[PDB]
């Protein structure tokens, strides 16, 4: 028989991928982004008004 | 009546053609081959990372 150095080897090219999460409530939803330096001196909050009755 | 010599035929060519197998889940599963050297000092064993989170 031989009888040898042993080794660990690991494959880091080859990766089990596990898991796969979808996102689409996030992509329904708008994105604004309003002026930052405006935003700044507020209290990072603006206001809009309700239409009217 | 005709007693003569006998003989015994083997259609050869003609078999018979009893079984038909089909592998389904070894053709749908994955084939790996790692590098052979590394293979043997090992216990034919290799390390796959895993996706992290």
């Amino acid at each position: 028989a031989l009888n040898e150095g042993q080794i660990v080897t690991l494959a880091v090219d080859e990766i089990i991928e596990t898991i796969s999460a979808i996102t689409p409530m996030a992509q329904k939803a708008k994105k604004y982004t309003p002026p930052a330096a405006s935003m700044q001196r507020s209290s990072n909050t603006i206001w809009m008004p309700v239409e009217q009755e």
